[PDB]
Order: C-alpha cells, then sequence, then structure tokens
C-alpha cells in the first residue's frame, strides 16, 4: 500500500524541511500520536487541512530545486535566514525548503521572479510571509520600512501587506510568519514579486495523485 510513515514529524514540518525532519508515491500518511516536530517558526499554517487532503495518496512525488539558490538571488542575502526557533543539531537554522531572504548591503531591491511549470504534472510551491515585531527588525532585516508581496498564478492570486505587530514570545520569537502553498498546473507561470518579507521557495514539490 506504500504507508508514508513520516516518523516525529507532520506533514508541515516535512514539506516545509524543518531540519530535525531531515517517498516517490503512498496510498496513505500515517497518523500518529506521538510526532513533536512541526512548524518551528510562529505563524499560521494556511489552508493546512485542505493540503493534507490533497496529498492524502499520490501516485508520483518528486522535490525538486524550484529556484536554485546560488543563482535565484544575485541581489539578495541567502545565508543569514537562521533562528534559534528552528534549531539544528544546535545550531540556529531554518526550513531547508525555504530561504529567509534579507537584505545585502543595506539594500533590498525589488524581487520579480517565475517558475513555468514544464513537467507535465502538477508543482506545489510553498512560501511564507515575514511579520516581524518592530520596525527595528523591519529595518534590520528589510531596510524598506512599507514592503509588500504578490504571489500570482493562472489560478492563485494575492497580494501580501506584511504588518509590523509584537505578538506574545512564541520559541523566542515574538513575529510570525504565515505559511502558503498553492498547485501549479502544467503550462502554468507562477510569479513571486517583492520588496521585504518573503521566504522564498527552494525546493518544490512535482506529483500526481
Amino acid at each position: 500500500s506504500a504507508p508514508l510513515h513520516l516518523g516525529k514529524c507532520n506533514i508541515a514540518g516535512w514539506l516545509l524541511g524543518n531540519p530535525e525532519c531531515e517517498a516517490s508515491s503512498w496510498s496513505y500518511i500515517v497518523e500518529t500520536s506521538s510526532s513533536n516536530n512541526g512548524t518551528c517558526y510562529p505563524g499560521d499554517f494556511i489552508n493546512y487541512e485542505e493540503l493534507r487532503e490533497q496529498l492524502s495518496s499520490v501516485s508520483s512525488f518528486e522535490k525538486f530545486e524550484i529556484f536554485p539558490k546560488t543563482s535565484s538571488w544575485p541581489n539578495h542575502e541567502t545565508n543569514k535566514g537562521v533562528t534559534a526557533a528552528c534549531p539544528h543539531a544546535g545550531t540556529n537554522s531554518f526550513y531547508k525548503n525555504l530561504i529567509w531572504l534579507v537584505k545585502k548591503e543595506n539594500s533590498y531591491p525589488k524581487i520579480n521572479i517565475s517558475y513555468t511549470n514544464n513537467r507535465g504534472k502538477e508543482v506545489l510551491v510553498l512560501w511564507a510571509i515575514h511579520h516581524p515585531p518592530t520596525s527595528t527588525d523591519q529595518q534590520s532585516l528589510y531596510q524598506n520600512a512599507n514592503s509588500y508581496v504578490f504571489v500570482g498564478s493562472s489560478r492563485y492570486s494575492r497580494k501580501f501587506e506584511p504588518e509590523i505587530a509584537t505578538r506574545p514570545k512564541v520559541r523566542g520569537q515574538a513575529g510570525r510568519m504565515n505559511y502558503y502553498w498553492t498547485l501549479v498546473e502544467p503550462g502554468d507561470k507562477i510569479t513571486f514579486e517583492a520588496t521585504g518579507n518573503l521566504v522564498v521557495p527552494r525546493y518544490a514539490f512535482a506529483l500526481k495523485r
């Protein structure tokens, strides 16, 4: 039946790449009562239950590097987005399938990048939107005070206006990042535009039910 057992992780931690969570087909995902690794940065996983339904069984699943880390972001910083909320063997780390992009040399140029699905299968893309707790953090991370993020395909369209809001400390963090996903149909294009606050895809998933 090719059960998929995720060990001590849940679907969110596995797909985002929680470093503590470090399969090509399955008829069901084993549900346990003792998994203790999920999302490590506080924030809401939007439409998580719908994603679990979409992934309940898949006949083909392949992770691929949708936006290669070393070539996709030449004017942004790719190696500083780590946090004690997402440890990896005690070190500050982060989700392995996303990159927490930050400013480079006191500048955050506009991002405008697209992926066109040439795979003949649906592509599942995940990203996150960071809401810092203070204007100090907004400036430290992204330079620009008033940013936006747009994500659009033929099926999905949303403009995000990141907020500055001090929230209760969770895993040391008074900010939040909300997690998002969409399925990109074969032949379609997904575009990401941003002037700050975008936790970009690095790895995405080609799949067939």
